[PDB]
RNA sequence: ACAU
DNA sequence: CGATGT
């Protein structure tokens, strides 16, 4: 319907899928970059989108902020709601880092509480999410 | 089919 | 064109 401008927007960026994964969070109103994750050598788009939301939850909780989070990823929103990232990515030596970070994010969700609304960014109506990397 |  | 996901 209407954009909630008082919000945090998150997005993944990648080089290949699977490939090098990063993510960032921005103030929806102003575009100010609030956090950026150092690139992870091998991961998937959906793992990165999941980590971005969970990082947003942790960022907002530490700052006592009740703002919602926007994500464009139907998959990642569902994984966060379930507290379980149902990724198909093989677990091997090459993917150990991303899977460690995903496991740690699930662990955080299972030991902490939050009321943050996690909202779908409506790309078909509103254009690209404000945290997008501009690579498509 | 839809969402990345 | 290829991939990740519900
Ligand atoms: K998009
Ligand atoms: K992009
Ligand atoms: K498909
Ligand atoms: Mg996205
Ligand atoms: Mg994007």
């Amino acid at each position: 319907e209407e954009i909630i401008w008082e919000s945090l927007s998150v997005d993944v960026g990648s080089q290949g899928n699977p490939g090098i994964v990063e993510y960032k969070g921005v103030d929806t109103k102003t575009g100010e970059v609030l956090f950026e994750r150092e690139p992870i050598p091998i991961g998937t788009n959906n793992m990165g989108e999941f980590l971005a939301i969970v990082h947003g939850l942790r960022y907002l909780k530490e700052r006592n902020s009740r703002k919602p989070i926007y994500s464009d990823s139907q998959t990642a929103i569902k994984w966060v709601k379930d507290k379980k990232a149902k990724s198909t990515l093989v677990r091997n030596e090459e993917t150990a880092l991303i899977w460690k970070l995903v496991d740690e994010a699930e662990e955080w969700l299972n030991t902490h509480t939050y009321e943050t609304p996690i909202l779908k960014w409506q790309t078909d109506k509103w254009g690209e999410i404000k945290a997008d990397y501009g690579r498509k």
